[PDB]
């Protein structure tokens, strides 16, 4: 049987690159999917015949899986809501919510238009919120109804948004707010049977999206194995987590900790600083450094 | 001579609380200060004749200082860029600035509302990056132009940021956006001789431990030319109290040398997390 046999997961951005490889692993490991993806069809509306969507729909349902395709723009919060509903009308239920969907408009901060941040937040971390918003609130109605809850929320987040990555200063921010989300939202839902981690995969981990296919340590399916078993029954301890993955590698990521420590037990006079704050930074841990620098 | 003499600063959401302790600490040490608050005057316009703004502009004054207020909302992009213009029309420069303007709607992830997200976001880290953006590309410019350039921004991040904190998802995602964009600000930006750096006071700030007071004397030195070799830090302040965060580290990690089946990661992730150093607790978890 498979990992996730039965489930009904739902992977957003699906129609190419790591998150078509993660709509193709579920299907591979018995799960029913909702493969979400904004890429228009041969009409010209999302996800419609002749879409990268349904392409991916076709590729699983030929190796004898099941998959619909969905239009939903996730930074849209009502479309983020009837992403769900499209689940639960479709296949009955939601396990699983991968949130998957990305842009990146890479810009020195100094050199970055509103429209750039603008656009990366809200694709990355407006619409992991409002994913995570709608499949909370679906499943914590189920749990006070009675029901049946071992869901699962994997996020995306990335190196860039735990240590930064230079000309990456939208994307570091949103990924990021999507690290600590998967904090706060683990925290929060474990009381109604739902576990939240996120995964980031290597910035050379192959996530474009090119016309023609044919150890790669770098290929994107290398990144879905994990993200399959963090959907699965067997996954339900583990909640709060990133990891960062690539090929063969799976790393734990080690959040933010409380490092030296000074107390005057007074208020301090700003002039005195200066050997007060050399003295706790030659204490610090080196940090990961930057991305890019 | 005070600590940061002759310094330009602008303080974001000044008119009161902690911003207003930075306001003041600045003024009392040499700075020259833009007050920037939304908070209207009697006229009904943000930051005029009997607003939150001039009201702290009159407390600098008073003391002997030079102040002026400035009404823009940081989240309205082409107000942050016409924020640092003031600054720059009115004492020919800038020094320091320091986000904190900033809001908190809070709700559990699983009730929150549109608004509430986007509120929360715009104010903390639109707000934040939109001062950032146009400080910076200020900077730059002199700097490319071969002039004189010792710069300093301190943002306002948050244990909420960092550890995450329940019933707050909004404020504690953008308070990490501020973090992490700390870190990135930092790495852009000492090319041109600009630091970045972020405090996040604690939880219980409002010898009186937790008065905004306490807070201000950290960003003011780090406001100062004596600073200029620290960068890219987060510091946690309460009252007497200074703690350096250490960020992200890397933890345990094992290899296949192939891809894994996902049938096989129960005892891996067990392995895994078995060694993995236990977090710092979600604030009210
Ligand atoms: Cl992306
Ligand atoms: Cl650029
Ligand atoms: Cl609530
Ligand atoms: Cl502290
Ligand atoms: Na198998």
């Amino acid at each position: 049987m498979g990992v996730v046999d039965g489930r009904v997961v739902i992977v957003t951005g699906a129609g190419g690159g790591i998150g078509r490889a993660h709509a193709l692993a579920f299907a591979a490991e018995g799960a029913r999917v909702v493969v979400n993806d904004i890429g228009v069809g041969l009409d010209g509306s999302p996800a419609s015949g002749g879409s990268a969507a349904q392409s991916v729909v076709d590729e699983i349902t030929a190796a004898g899986g099941e998959a619909v395709a969905d239009g939903s723009n996730v930074a849209d919060w009502d479309q983020a809501a009837g992403l769900i509903q499209t689940a639960v009308e479709t296949f009955g239920g939601l396990d699983v919510l991968v949130n998957n969907a990305g842009i990146v408009r890479d810009r020195m901060i100094a050199n970055t238009s509103e429209e750039e941040f603008d656009a990366v937040i809200a694709v990355h971390l407006k619409g992991h919120f409002a994913t995570m918003r709608h499949a909370a609130a679906y499943w914590r109605g189920l749990s006070k109804a009675g029901k049946a809850v071992d869901g699962r929320i994997i996020n995306t987040s990335s190196g860039a948004g735990l240590q930064g990555s230079v000309g990456q200063g939208n994307y570091s921010a949103a990924k990021a707010g999507i690290a600590t989300l998967t904090l706060v939202g683990a925290a929060e839902m474990g009381r109604y049977g739902v576990t939240v981690n996120a995964i980031a995969p290597s910035a050379r981990t192959r996530m474009t999206e090119t016309v023609f296919a044919e150890f790669d340590a770098m290929a994107p399916e290398n990144v879905s194995p994990l993200v399959v078993w963090l959907g699965s029954a067997e996954a339900r301890d583990v909640t709060g987590k990133v990891f960062e993955v690539e090929g063969g590698k799976i790393r734990v990521a080690e959040g933010w900790a409380h490092g030296p420590q000074i107390d005057k037990g007074a208020r301090w006079d700003p002039a005195e600083l200066g050997p007060v704050v050399a003295d706790l930074l030659g204490k610090a841990r080196p940090p990961v450094p930057v991305y890019g620098a």
